[PDB]
């Protein structure tokens, strides 16, 4: 079963924690990766109920498994906060363009 699924990507609270883990120690050393410069800002003008305070933050979470280095990031990733608190899983799979829908 997933704890998460992002169109047909499914992801154990595992892989949430290890991405964002990642993710938010290149927020504290002000560092970035790949062509998109991730992690960056997510500003949150769909709406999604996230039971912690912004500022917020997007990080690709991968459908392999591995941390995200650069080269393509798929269409998945995890939200957190300024206090390493997650926010959600959200995808740009089944939303237009480059808008969001949450993982379920
Ligand atoms: N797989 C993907 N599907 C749709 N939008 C994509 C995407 N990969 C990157 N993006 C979006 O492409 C735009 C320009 O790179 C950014 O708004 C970026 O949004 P994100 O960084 O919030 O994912
Ligand atoms: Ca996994």
């Amino acid at each position: 079963a997933c704890d998460y699924t992002c169109g047909s990507n499914c992801y154990s609270s595992s892989d949430v924690s290890t991405a964002q883990a990642a993710g938010y120690k290149l927020h504290e050393d002000g560092e970035t990766v790949g062509s998109n410069s991730y992690p960056h800002k997510y500003n949150n003008y769909e709406g999604f109920d996230f039971s912690v305070s912004s500022p917020y933050y997007e990080w690709p979470i991968l459908s392999s498994g591995d941390v995200y280095s650069g080269g393509s990031p798929g269409a998945d990733r995890v939200v957190f906060n300024e206090n390493n608190q997650l926010a959600g899983v959200i995808t740009h799979t089944g939303a237009s363009g480059n808008n969001f829908v949450e993982c379920t």
